[PDB]
């Protein structure tokens, strides 16, 4: 049964599109769908996220319906799911599955044993004091190398630990109370629970101080520092890297990528000088917190009170199956994804999507060649890169081998650690081997898409090829406004403030003249400042620097897909549908992707942690730089969407 191209009932026609295009296209849906207790936000995207997750739920119920042999993927999935859903067993076990892990931390006797403990835990997939992983060399994209990265913080953005205003201090104290509660639930007395929470926050705050900001983490060249391992470790011996690497079985490692180099220089003296008891309590708190979703309901409720009620504003938890399905999809996603495509993905969608992608690619080449600010040399290298895109649609051509993953069924938490151990070992085995450029970094059932610089690939999972993005019964204008913009957005990531640094082979090599690079940086700075002047809440501005790459990609996707849409329309009589011109339907279909309600807590949280602008701004601000949108709705200077021409910023 065909799905309507545009859900007209979501539109609020009492709002002029020239004044508030977001609420013209979405306002009635927003009025009629106040957020339910368990949702921090909801709207077009989350509707498709939810409907796809329910498909995966049915797939899990199908695989869990039989009894299978150990060592089959069906057994792995069913056994993780069954244990996650067994509330009675999880509640009877309580904190007992955690006890040996805590005793091992309590037994750490000196700083030397602290180093060996970090290696032992990182060998299981942990990130005890810092991150590490194996992935392509940014300067040799055919080779896998070892990378080390700054501490991962529980609140994500380091600013949570530092910012000096009332709301920030309140959040910090609520986090400490969460640590106190789970320490009590793990069996510590009142005095120890207070001590652990206080010391853990102290230690994590000191690490946050020496971390890079979210903005600085996006700087491509700043966060690549390849060197001989021993050149660094001969000099910085406050943390005993030689013992750590030996216990990681990495003493054969000649070179590595020290991504946040100034973090590790400061970590050298922090680790040498930190109080041993305080470091121990930091480890206890991280271990309890990392287990809080895998034990009894008390632990999940304590975690919900902070990460849900406090940080996101929700008042109830989602049904148990949603978290359980999400968990199996994160560990065995390609096993689920193979079933998903066989059951739900029609072959005609892949063929039509490939035609659309090739149309967008042609339009991007046309757009670049028509630029008047870019010289001929840089244009030619830009054409070489866009002609070299790797295009991945629907699903991979080979499926991941999960045969080494040991799932035993003794306890939920125990099997989570085994699945995590498998993922870690699988990553480590890539070291020193040729990079697999065909691998997917998302699953077919993920409602998302991505660009990868080190492969120059664009990837569109089966799950995003659904309405309102891709609708095989819709008119072309609406599909270009939806999935067409998504395609152009991923393509523009190859040319944003990060992607432009990588060439057609995925190598971090400069292909820009100095003049053209300076013009790009000047214009990108203006787009950052433009968004940074918009308020998202009372006294809270958008972060135009953190969202710069995504706002460039949105703008490029709008410009490229519109050109592709006009190219496809050449030589056709324009026909109005629902009284809208095709040009207008392009923009309405784009804006319908973003309609949502969102709690004020969640507005603040996403501003701190999300590189994507809020849906409202991806419509009402992004379109203010699009000449075609002014033309489609004849926007005039007294209209609220209008931005003075000298203040518009067009990067591509
Ligand atoms: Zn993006």
């Amino acid at each position: 049964e065909p799905v309507p191209a545009i859900d007209l009932s979501a539109m609020d026609t009492s709002v002029r599109p020239q004044d508030d295009f977001y609420r013209y296209c979405n306002g009635n849906w927003m009025k009629n769908n106040p957020l339910k207790p368990a949702y921090s936000r909801y709207g077009s995207f989350d509707i498709l996220h939810d409907s796809t997750l329910e498909r995966v739920h049915l797939i899990v119920d199908n695989l869990a319906a039989g009894q299978h042999e150990v060592g089959t993927n069906e057994y792995r999935i069913a056994t993780l799911y069954r244990q996650a859903m067994d509330s009675i067993k999880r509640n009877k076990d309580g904190a007992a599955p955690l006890k040996e892990d805590l005793q091992k931390i309590e037994a750490i006797a000196d700083r030397a044993a602290m180093v060996k403990y970090a290696a032992a835990k990182d060998n299981m997939g942990g990130s005890t004091f810092f991150g590490s992983y194996v992935y392509a060399d940014a300067k040799n994209s055919e080779m896998n190398i070892f990378h080390i990265t700054q501490t991962g913080l529980a609140l994500d953005n380091r600013d949570y630990y530092l910012k000096q205003d009332a709301k920030s201090q309140q959040i910090r104290e609520a986090y400490v109370a969460y640590l106190n509660k789970i320490a009590k639930l793990a069996g510590y007395d009142d005095e120890a629970a207070t001590r652990i929470a206080k010391n853990a926050m102290k230690m994590e705050t000191e690490l946050a101080q020496i971390c890079y900001s979210k903005e600085e983490l996006r700087d491509t060249h700043r966060n690549y520092n390849k060197m001989a391992v021993k050149e660094f470790t001969n000099k910085y011996q406050g943390f005993d890297w030689t013992t750590y690497l030996a216990d990681r079985q990495l003493t054969t490692l000649e070179e590595w990528d020290v991504e946040q180099l100034d973090f590790f220089k400061k970590f050298d003296s922090w680790f040498a000088k930190a109080d041993l008891n305080e470091m121990r309590d930091y480890l206890l708190a991280g271990t309890i917190s990392g287990a809080a979703s895998y034990l009894s309901d008390d632990f999940e409720q304590a975690r919900f009170d902070f990460f849900g009620k406090t940080l996101s504003g929700t008042t109830e938890m989602h049904p148990r199956w949603k978290r359980s399905v999400g968990m199996v999809s994160s560990f065995l996603g390609e096993a689920l994804g193979e079933v998903y495509v066989k059951q739900y993905f029609p072959p005609e969608a892949k063929e039509r999507m490939l035609k659309l992608v090739k149309n967008l690619q042609t339009a991007l080449g046309e757009r670049i060649n028509m630029l008047t600010w870019m010289g001929d040399s840089t244009k030619m290298k830009a054409q070489e890169k866009l002609n070299s895109f790797i295009i991945k649609i629907g699903y991979p051509d080979k499926w991941k081998d999960y045969s080494k993953m040991e799932i035993k069924g003794d306890s939920y938490y125990a099997d989570i650690k085994r699945a995590s151990k498998w993922m870690h070992d699988d990553n480590m085995a890539d070291l020193g081997k040729t990079v697999d450029r065909e691998r997917w970094l998302m699953n077919p059932q993920d409602v998302n898409a991505y660009y990868n610089p080190t492969t120059n690939e664009i990837c569109f999972p089966a799950a995003i090829l659904q309405p309102p993005f891709f609708n095989m019964d819709a008119d072309d204008a609406v599909n270009y406004g939806g999935i067409g913009v998504v395609i152009g957005h991923e393509m523009t990531h190859g040319f944003d403030d990060q992607g432009r640094n990588f060439d057609k082979d995925g190598n971090m090599i400069n292909w820009w003249t100095a003049e053209d690079a300076q013009k790009f940086e000047t214009t990108a700075r203006k787009l950052a400042d433009q968004f940074s002047e918009i308020y998202v809440a009372d006294g809270v501005r958008a972060n135009g620097n953190m969202t710069l790459g995504e706002n460039i990609a949105d703008q490029g996707g709008l410009l490229i897909s519109y050109l592709a849409f006009r190219n496809a329309a050449k030589g056709e009589v324009m026909e109005e549908i629902d009284g809208f011109t095709p040009d207008q339907r392009f923009f309405i279909g784009y804006a319908r992707l973003w309609g949502q309600n969102i709690r004020p807590e969640e507005v603040l949280r996403l501003t701190q942690i999300d590189v994507h602008s809020l849906g409202e701004l991806r419509v009402n601000q992004a379109l203010r730089n699009i000449e075609a949108f002014y033309e489609a709705f004849n926007i005039q200077p007294t209209d609220k969407m209008y931005l003075e021409p000298e203040k518009r910023v067009v990067v591509w």
